[PDB]
């Protein structure tokens, strides 16, 4: 059997790529995001990365979306809000990686350097989600809303 893998930024430029599946879902999903790449969006914020348009029909009901909005950081995968994180922690010099691990056992998005502070825990580490199979993102591309060099 033939393998196929996608990864993306490509070639060191952060293009839109699209890579529209027949099967509408991937096997593994891998996407490690760092965090000097959130401090730098201008104030209002868009996407980081996703795997639909962020303005397609039911784009956030069938893909997933690492959004930046003006005051959190979430992770919504068929609108299911994955380990949302209010962004002046993750954009602090606190943070280390986004790791948003989607595959069979479940959908987790781990915050590597951040510890939870609210939820009735406030001591465990910020590995939210949820161990759905069928929270896995229907993939047609990769559609940042950055720029310039990878």
């Amino acid at each position: 059997q033939t393998t196929a893998t996608l990864n993306w930024p490509q070639q060191g430029r952060l293009d839109n790529v699209t890579a529209p599946l027949i099967s509408q879902a991937p096997l593994e999903l891998t996407a490690t995001v760092p965090c000097s790449v959130v401090r730098d969006l201008p104030p209002e914020g868009g996407l980081v990365f996703g795997t639909a348009p962020a303005e397609g029909r039911d784009a956030a009901l069938n893909a997933m979306l690492v959004n930046v909005t003006e005051t959190r950081v979430d992770v919504i995968v068929r609108n299911v809000v994955v380990a949302s994180v209010n962004r002046d922690r993750v954009a602090g010099p606190d943070c280390q990686r986004i790791e948003i691990t989607s595959n069979l056992d479940g959908t987790y998005a781990d915050f590597v350097g951040l510890t939870q502070i609210s939820g009735e825990d406030a001591g465990k580490l910020q590995r939210t989600g949820y161990p759905d199979p069928n929270l896995r993102p229907a993939i047609v591309g990769v559609f940042t809303d950055l720029t310039g060099p990878a």
